C-alpha cells in the first residue's frame, strides 16, 4: 500500500511549536513525501519560497536514512491561479517549454517526480490538461534513456461529481500518470448557511440532495469513469473545517454566519490543524455522525468537524476493502508532528494510525 504524505513550504512561518521544517518528518512513516508547491515563471518550473532550495535539501536528506522513500515536488496548489495554468497547457509553445523545463530542475535538487496542483480545470481545459500530462510522461519515458530511474508523474483531482465531469477526462489520464489523488475532503466550506461536514466517508440516509458529497461516491464514480483501482489514492485531511454557529443550535442543519476563528498557530479562518483540535476539544462537547462516520465538536459559538484517529482508521480500512492503491494525507504538518499537543507522546497519531491499518492487511 502507498502513504502519500504532502508537507507544505509556508508551515515554516507559523509561530512557536506551529513552526514545521521537513526535519520533523519521520523517515519511515510515509512512502512518497510531496513538497508542496513550486512555482512556474517565464513558463519553467521554479521555486517559491525564498528558502525552497535549502528545504528541498532538508527533505531529500530523508532519503539517508530511508532508501526506499520517494519525493515528489508539486506544481501548482490554491494559490497559484488556475487561469495561470490554463494559458501553459493551452499553447502548444509554452506548454513543451514548461515540460522540458522540469526533469532537469528535478534531477538537481534530487526529487524523484513531479505531482500535479492544478486546483480546477475548467470544461475548456479538459482537452488540454490530457495533452500536458500526456507529453509530460512521454518526456520522462524519454529521459529515462539516460539511464537513471523513471520520473514519477501524478496528479491531486477534485472529488466532486461536476467537477470531475468538467475538467477531466478521467479515462485518458489515468493511463498516464502513476497514481491520482482524490481530494476527498472539500464537500463542504463555509459558502452556505449551515453546518456538515467537509470528509464524510458515506451518504448519509439523512439527506439526499448531494448523494455525491462524500468519499464512497467519489470513488465509486473514478472506478466508474476508468480509473484503475491500483492507482487510485484517497485523500484523508489531517484538519478540521470550523464555522462560527448563528443560533444554540448545534445539530444538523444548524445555521452558520461564517468560518470559525483562526487557530493561535495556523491563523486561517475556517481551518484548525489537528494538533489544535486536540486542544480546542478540553471543554468540548463532542459528537459523531453515525452514517457519515466522522466526528464534530462544539464549545461556545464555534463547530468543528475533524477527522480522529477512529475514523481515519475508518476511512483506511475502507480503501483497503475496495483494493485501491492506498492513502494520502493532506499535510503532515497539520497533524500533531511534535505529538505534544494531544496526550498521547505520539508523534503523527492521524498520520500513524493510517499507517497501521495499511500494515495489518
Ligand atoms: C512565480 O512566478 C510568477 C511569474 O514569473 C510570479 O508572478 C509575477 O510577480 C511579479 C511581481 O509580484 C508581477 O509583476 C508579475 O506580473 C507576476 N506574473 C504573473 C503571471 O502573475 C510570482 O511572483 C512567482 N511566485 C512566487 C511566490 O515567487
Amino acid at each position: 500500500y502507498k502513504l502519500i504524505c504532502y508537507y507544505t513550504s509556508w508551515s515554516q512561518y507559523r509561530e512557536g511549536d506551529g513552526s514545521c521544517f521537513p526535519d520533523a518528518i519521520d523517515p519511515f512513516l510515509c512512502t512518497h513525501v510531496i513538497y508542496s508547491f513550486a512555482n512556474i515563471s517565464n513558463n519553467e518550473i521554479d521555486t517559491w519560497e525564498w528558502n525552497d532550495v535549502t528545504l528541498y535539501d532538508t527533505l531529500n536528506t530523508l532519503k539517508n536514512r530511508n532508501p526506499n522513500l520517494k519525493t515528489l515536488l508539486s506544481v501548482g496548489g490554491w494559490n497559484f491561479g488556475p487561469q495561470r495554468f490554463s494559458k501553459i497547457a493551452s499553447k502548444t509553445q509554452s506548454r513543451r517549454t514548461f515540460i522540458k523545463s522540469v526533469p532537469p530542475f528535478l534531477r538537481t535538487h534530487g526529487f524523484d517526480g513531479l505531482d500535479l496542483a492544478w486546483l480546477y480545470p475548467g470544461r475548456r481545459d479538459k482537452r488540454h490538461l490530457t495533452t500536458l500530462v500526456k507529453e509530460m510522461k512521454a518526456e520522462f519515458i524519454r529521459e529515462a534513456q539516460a539511464g537513471t530511474e523513471q520520473l514519477l508523474l501524478s496528479a491531486a483531482v477534485s472529488a466532486g461529481k461536476i467537477a470531475i465531469d468538467r475538467g477531466y477526462d478521467i479515462a485518458q489520464i489515468s493511463r498516464h500518470l502513476d497514481f491520482i489523488s482524490l481530494l476527498t475532503y472539500d464537500f463542504h466550506g463555509a459558502w452556505r448557511q449551515t453546518v456538515g461536514h467537509h470528509s464524510p466517508l458515506f451518504r448519509g440516509q439523512e439527506d439526499a440532495s448531494s448523494r455525491f458529497s462524500n468519499a464512497d461516491y467519489a470513488v465509486s464514480y473514478m472506478l466508474r469513469l476508468g480509473a484503475p483501482a491500483n492507482k487510485l489514492v484517497m485523500g484523508i485531511p489531517t484538519f478540521g473545517k470550523s464555522f462560527t454557529l448563528a443560533s444554540s443550535k448545534t445539530d444538523v442543519g444548524a445555521p452558520v454566519s461564517g468560518p470559525g476563528i483562526p487557530g493561535q498557530f495556523t491563523k486561517e479562518k475556517g481551518i484548525l490543524a489537528y494538533y489544535e483540535i486536540c486542544d480546542f476539544l478540553q471543554g468540548a462537547t463532542t459528537h459523531r455522525f453515525r452514517d457519515q462516520q466522522v466526528p464534530y465538536a462544539t464549545k461556545g459559538n464555534q463547530w468543528v468537524a475533524y477527522d480522529d484517529q477512529e475514523s481515519v482508521k475508518n476511512k483506511a480500512r475502507y480503501l483497503k476493502n475496495r483494493q485501491l492503491a492506498g492513502a494520502m494525507v493532506w499535510a503532515l504538518d497539520l497533524d500533531d508532528f511534535r505529538g505534544t499537543f494531544c496526550g498521547q507522546n505520539l508523534t503523527f497519531p492521524l498520520t500513524s494510525a493510517v499507517k497501521d491499518v495499511l500494515a495489518r492487511a
